[PDB]
């Protein structure tokens, strides 16, 4: 495979670490968290809280982390120009620090011999890219791209189906959003974002997303027509995707089942997922899925107007599609 | 002022005893809850996880619950017509036990001798008032009415205001509601609603409301304008309402916000609130409003398409509601 | 092996399931439950908030409960003297409801042409067993027996190592304990035991337990020595015992943690564990161990006078207990 | 009353101006924080997800924090060097970060122009005080004092009470402690104390306290006799000690249960409190008191070995013992 480099050892940084090296899809070959040792690597990433113990073995040698036999190279530079990618012979990056999201700050790592970088968040002028929706627009002219959020990765695959099929002449959404390692357990500091600061584990918190915009740009044709915002609660894994939107051509409810289920069986398999079981949030905990249609949980208020649910573990959900979205650029070379 | 039985001291009636108590409008005169006997009364009433201690007295003395010195009767039946309330003084009850909604058994009352019944639900048929919405619509041939749920009292009248200023041409709701005593601690047995029986602590869990649909009963002009959908998550109490609606004429988000704020310190003053401060669900623990308009976590795709953000305490503006009811229909007695 | 039934097809009940599918070492043939019909069986069975979904196949087919390809007739009686468990098969039934825990109660299965019935809880006259400390003083004229309850199948297994090393003179207990089926979502009624009917999601709840005592029954020689306490706390599954001890022989605590660390590498492999990872209550989850020690975690005043902590995972533990004491008896037959 | 000035405006120095405006035993009159504007400072203080809204008036107003009315000077210092106490009338300052809890850094205020530091955590250096049982051991040539932990400040007056009464051989205790700021609100890192990182609101997380270790020198008589640990719960405030030890003089509970009882109602009044009520870890939210016995929850195994409980609202108990520790010393000026 491509052999990969993950910057920012945090739940993104180590699911995608489990992601990668379960699916084999591409090799881990380096890790860089100057807030994680060798040794807190190990244990960081045996447990998990919310995913289970790593099915595995883990461990430190010779100042390597080796998982499943197999060492990977560990860097301690806060500075991501400092990181010797290509020594490591880490060809592609994964930005999951959460504070390099522009291409500016991204570029650290070409710098370092890196040759592609993914940022595991939206970016203000990073070209971003959803599977399943406008991966093929990605060429190998890029060398920085990001891979957009969760949340847009749970709604552009419905709204795709949708607008395919019906149109969407415009649509709000919400998302209900579980708690997030930016967010405070009490009642604490966060000066730009002050709701944010509020402890999270009381709360119902609304808060601002650029989701249902950015599917403005995964999806041009959907640019000016989606916006929307979040309430995060206090879970603390798995959220759900809330899309109210009125339609260009009638559509009976069972339509827009029949056709978003023939979609998650044909070229968004994988991707969107179909159900009508009696689902809760943590029935999708740990489902590689990038958004789930809850048949039973949407409504029709009539045949141009609808709220549509979809569910996606934010963390490995995400996780995979970082992965894929590797995978198919490595194919793209 | 008119004299109170309350039939089911759990959330609700307990909250509509403190409201009667410490604001004057009504008087308890009786309870009836054949699972709490007087002395876990006493108990059940003087603490609350959810709203404190109770600021006041509370005692048994010769078999009655006394509360800041004035003793209430105390039934312990299961069947509603075994109540002795003409004899205890209670003119009017409030049927808050939550398994006699329908008119036929929510009268049973009458035949213990109370002249009047407010289900603290929706009824299949009792009549459903909403003060500041339709509660003049009341007459006093109405020996049994319903002052529908705390999700219809928190939509209502936010959708009064928006459709008398600009016209609902269409709506759909979402409700992130708290916990309640439905609901399981952990995965069990839940008739045939199978989503409320999973871990309350554990789930975002999608849930029917017909809240939206009421409002069309209160607000007969948004009759089939309007429905909606529930997410239960893991709060202990206060709820928020997601309006997403189209807009007959075009308005600014900056005049709805004046509207908003101009019924909040007129007509609905007390009922529906405005705020525009950065606030979260705790906020509004013990909040005695029917409805706070949020101005900053709304937004607007254009002029005629907007979400609108409402807060409540489902617990306790409910509960100061349901007074609010009583006392409007003793004064037209 | 032999053939069993499950009466309550609860958290216990749904798991001694699993623990039978996933260890083999029992057949569950027939389930009985009159709250949870057959279709909603499979949906009990297959999604698990706590565990996760059912790794294999479960589905309803002609009148019954196939699981792994395997039907499992199913009953929907209140009262167990009805259960035909012996046209079913079935030899040992679990008592899992919760309901029946004498012998008089339990007794009814034998009624329908259940050999034996383990109580999976303790009971008030069944002779009680913890695997690893007592079972061998099982036999064959014990038609009705308990497993005691979770966190006598911690503290014990730890208590006998403690004991038959250094002898324990005399020792307090607390459990810091998941929340259970028994608790409320909210405020509510709980007759018997008022701080048991506290919000589950809101509170540190003291109950009692007769655990410690328990011991004295399962080790004769600490009757009289050991008692404790529990605290429910806001997490769905896993709990933690906290033995304060004084001890006749001094012993430093690195000889506790090697006579510990020994015991768990021999006979009371798979039942006593050990750990001196850096763990919390969730790297327990879905464990099957009765009892893991936590080194790290435990402190000493001085060579008489110490601390020990071993956690638990109440649900999966207990359940794999109740297979394995099916699969002793069975040889004992 | 003495002018006091408050560096630090997280939880401990909110609740502290809480604390001295709502009992009026001292005046606030400045407050430093570098990383918290003013109008972030009205807002903090404002809302409260623990304690509720203020019961009052909060307001910028000419660069100053006005509290009903009482203005208050902001200081944005980085340096506690820096701040300028002296004309603010700042006479005790209130060392509240965290971070300057040795008397070499705390003393840094006096170079601003106050007269005496007060810190509000343990000290290695500084005298430790615990208001009721060992401030008779102020004097005046200290300027330099810390208020110890609230841990400490539950603990210490109930050891002092029952080694008065019956002499403590030697004692174990675990605190059950709610989250804390230090905590993180997913699986994220934590330095050298690894299972602090760890989701907070999903686990159990055995920690280290000094507490008992502390109250060895708060009571010199038990120097070496008392060590513990601490579990975190998921619950946003309210904690609980549970004490297990030895006695030298036997003692029946209900020997205990009249001197705790004859301490709270005497000497120890509004900091030890006593309750025979079927409480739980909500019923003292708010609460001021250093520590709450109570006699239910406690259990003892002989009359020389018992196990004691005492609820402390970490959060607000220790912020008006805070207050009262700055009264106390102003009185012996
Ligand atoms: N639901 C999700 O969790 C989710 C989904 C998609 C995208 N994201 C985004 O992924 C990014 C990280 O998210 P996260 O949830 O994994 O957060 P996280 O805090 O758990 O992890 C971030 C990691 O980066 C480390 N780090 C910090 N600074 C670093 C630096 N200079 N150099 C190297 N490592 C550094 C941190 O120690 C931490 O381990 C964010 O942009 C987030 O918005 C999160
Ligand atoms: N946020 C809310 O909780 C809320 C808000 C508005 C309306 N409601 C509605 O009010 C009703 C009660 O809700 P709740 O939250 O107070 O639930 P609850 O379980 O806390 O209270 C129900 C009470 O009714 C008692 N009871 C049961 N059967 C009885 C009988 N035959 N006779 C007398 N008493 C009996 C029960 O002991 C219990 O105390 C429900 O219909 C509910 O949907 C609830
Ligand atoms: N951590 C634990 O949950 C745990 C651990 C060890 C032991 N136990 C004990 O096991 C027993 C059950 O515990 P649980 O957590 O599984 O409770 P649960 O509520 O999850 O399951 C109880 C089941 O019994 C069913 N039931 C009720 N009445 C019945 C009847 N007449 N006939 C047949 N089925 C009936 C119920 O529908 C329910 O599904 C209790 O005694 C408990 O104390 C529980
Ligand atoms: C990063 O993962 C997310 O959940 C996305 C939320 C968001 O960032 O809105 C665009
Ligand atoms: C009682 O208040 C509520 O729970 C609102 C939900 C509802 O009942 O739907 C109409
Ligand atoms: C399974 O539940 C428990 O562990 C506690 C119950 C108890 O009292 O112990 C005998």
């Amino acid at each position: 495979m491509v052999k990969v480099g993950v910057n920012g050892f945090g739940r993104i940084g180590r699911l995608v670490t489990r992601a990668a090296i379960c699916s084999g899809k591409v090799e881990i070959v380096a890790i860089n968290d100057p807030f994680i040792d060798l040794n807190y690597m190990v244990y960081m990433f045996q447990y998990d809280s919310t995913h289970g113990k790593f099915n595995g073995t883990v461990k430190a040698e010779n100042g390597k982390l080796v998982i499943n036999g197999k060492p990977i190279t560990i860097f301690q530079e806060r500075d991501p120009t400092n990181i010797k990618w290509g020594e490591a012979g880490a060809e592609y990056v994964v930005e999951s620090t959460g504070v390099f999201t522009t291409m500016e700050k991204a570029g650290a790592h070409l710098k370092g011999g890196a040759k592609r970088v993914i940022i595991s968040a939206p970016s203000a002028d990073a070209p971003m890219f959803v599977m399943g929706v406008n991966h093929e627009k990605y060429d190998n002219s890029l060398k920085i791209v990001s891979n957009a959020s969760s949340t847009t990765n749970c709604l552009a695959p419905l709204a795709k189906v949708i607008h395919d099929n019906f149109g969407i002449v415009e649509g709000l959404m919400t998302t209900v959003h579980a708690i997030t390692a930016t967010q405070k357990t009490v009642d604490g500091p966060s000066g730009k974002l002050w709701r944010d600061g509020r402890g999270a584990a009381q709360n119902i918190i609304p808060a601002s997303t650029g989701a249902a915009k950015a599917v403005g740009k995964v999806i041009p044709e959907l640019n000016g027509k989606l916006t929307g915002m979040a309430f995060r609660v206090p879970t603390p894994n798995v959220s759900v995707v809330d899309l109210t939107c009125r339609l260009e051509k009638p559509a009976k409810y069972d339509d827009i089942k029949k056709v978003v289920k023939q979609a998650s069986e044909g070229p968004l398999k994988g991707i969107l997922g179909y159900t009508e079981d009696q689902v809760v949030s943590c029935d999708f905990n740990s489902n590689s899925h990038s958004s789930t249609f809850d048949a039973g949980a949407g409504i029709a208020l009539n045949d141009n107007f609808v709220k549509l649910i979809s569910w996606y573990d934010n963390e490995y959900g995400y996780s995979n599609r970082v992965v894929d979205l590797m995978a198919y650029m490595a194919s793209k070379e």
